[PDB]
């Protein structure tokens, strides 16, 4: 579901039940250095003024950047979790899709850093989100 | 109606269909300088690893900081929208609630800044979110 | 005069006495969309542990992003100032130079956003700095 | 010099020669949870338009937050270095002093997080800076 990296035999929460399944995030491409994902805008993505919620751009960036890290480190016995997210909002999105492209810009032993651009259907850059992903050894 | 500030007679999206109403955000207190909100953790707030989604903390902080700005400025002919958000994640939340407390730290003519704390049922500080809120004349 | 954009006949502080001239920042290229600058590492750029000061990367990014905004908007009656800066530090620099490359990513009516990369003499990416630049009518 | 924590018998760079000594940063109070410092504004602190440089607020926050961490962890065999700094600029400072107050808001095993308020001589809040400080075991 959502085409998230398949790194474990089971997961605590089914895709369709998570925030990500609820709003409809879907991953398209995914490599160690770059990953893309998108979502259809519907009310569930919007806030009361009719624009895509700022939290939705943060949430798509976070899932994409974290899972793109999980895709690499999980089989190395590590876990990956968001430690910091900085999002800037340049243009509202009223409808259509949001498309996210994540580029890896640093991969340290304790911290990976991704830049995520969020664009509307015309290709305009509506938001960007910088994420720092902590990598730590798994607890079992 | 999540108890959001009732500033207009019509809104483009009803509470219950917004991302906010979908995950269950509810505002408890609101004054010009300070506001609080909370949410019950359910799967809809979680990611597949069973923890509250990073985007959920961002979304809660975004709605609370923005709407507490709306509450003041709307009657002044102004629109308020999120311009930037920086969220840092200190401890995960697996279940219970997330409680948010937004404190206004600067109210400029064009920009309001709010610090938002996010705490678990034990009161521990699990994340913080700084929100910068652009304030502009409402377009006809 | 650090090669900063020559937009006015007088400036309140001469280059050589500013923080910029004190540490030795010099702009190499400037266009509306992209600009570069660099500095020689000396003790004046370092902290007591012998590494380049975190504030130095921030200062370089701040001067480069702002003044590249000044270069466009000054002749339009506008002032440009730093509104927010987020800097992330990936590898220390002990000696040599720091080279900065600022790329404009959004140019709004009130806000320009620039991403700045900071690299060592080996070309490695040592820090990044996102700058948000407020653009306002110049006060008489 | 500058009243920085005295944790080692020698340091790679003398205070008066560092960025911090050059601009005149001085620490006043310092405890595990809170630390204050200040600096006299002079041209060396300013940029060409006559206001305190954005980099100077970042640099005072960074030195104060990092050294406040060093004060605690150094005798535990750890080093502390800035990993991320997010600074927002609310009001310019033309002259007098900048006074920084750093409050610790989270102390993890790998990351300490400090909020630093920067005020002018009238007490007005002119900038804030959030820092994440990485703590790692020393390399010898
Ligand atoms: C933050 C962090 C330690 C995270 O490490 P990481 O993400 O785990 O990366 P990794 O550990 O993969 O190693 C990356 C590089 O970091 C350095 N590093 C990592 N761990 C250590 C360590 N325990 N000891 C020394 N260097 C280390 C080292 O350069 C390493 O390269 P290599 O020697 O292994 O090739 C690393 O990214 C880093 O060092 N970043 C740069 C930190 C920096 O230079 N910050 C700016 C200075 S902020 C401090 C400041 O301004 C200040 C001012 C005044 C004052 O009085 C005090 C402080
Ligand atoms: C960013 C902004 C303009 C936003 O304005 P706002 O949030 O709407 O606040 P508001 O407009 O309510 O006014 C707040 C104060 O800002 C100043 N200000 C605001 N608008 C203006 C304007 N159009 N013209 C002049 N001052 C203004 C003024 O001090 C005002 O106080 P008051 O005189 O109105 O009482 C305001 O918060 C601000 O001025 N912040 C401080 C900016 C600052 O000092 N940044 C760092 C330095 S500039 C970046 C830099 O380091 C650099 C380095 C080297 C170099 O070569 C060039 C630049
Ligand atoms: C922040 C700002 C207003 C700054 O404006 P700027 O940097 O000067 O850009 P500029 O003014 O050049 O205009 C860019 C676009 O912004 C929009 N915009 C700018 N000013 C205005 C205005 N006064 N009125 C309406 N739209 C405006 C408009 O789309 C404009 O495009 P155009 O129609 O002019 O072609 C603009 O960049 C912006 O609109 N960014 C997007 C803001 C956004 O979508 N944020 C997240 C959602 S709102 C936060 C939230 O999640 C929330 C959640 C729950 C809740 O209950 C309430 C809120
Ligand atoms: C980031 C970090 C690991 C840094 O750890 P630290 O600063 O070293 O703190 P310390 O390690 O002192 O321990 C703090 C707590 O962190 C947790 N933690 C630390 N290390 C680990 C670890 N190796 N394994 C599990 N938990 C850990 C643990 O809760 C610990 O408490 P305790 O069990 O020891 O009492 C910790 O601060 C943390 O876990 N922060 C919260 C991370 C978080 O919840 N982020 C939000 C989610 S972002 C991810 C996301 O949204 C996503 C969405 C969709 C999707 O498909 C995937 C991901």
């Amino acid at each position: 579901g959502g085409n998230l990296p398949d790194v474990a035999s089971h997961y605590p929460v089914a895709y369709e039940q998570t925030l990500d399944g609820t709003v409809g995030f879907v991953i398209d491409e995914m490599t160690p250095e770059r990953a893309t994902a998108s979502v259809e805008v519907t009310d569930t993505l919007r806030q009361r003024w009719g624009l895509v919620h700022g939290g939705a751009y943060c949430a798509l960036a976070q899932m994409l950047a974290t899972e793109a890290t999980v895709a690499v480190v999980h089989e190395k016995g590590m876990m990956a979790v968001g430690q910091s997210n900085h999002t800037s909002f340049f243009r509202p999105v009223k409808e259509g899709h949001v498309r996210a492209e994540a580029v890896r810009i640093h991969a340290g032993s304790t911290t990976w850093f991704w830049d995520v651009s969020l664009r509307d259907d015309a290709g305009r850059l509506c938001a960007v989100s910088s994420m720092s992903i902590a990598v730590r050894p798994r607890r079992d």
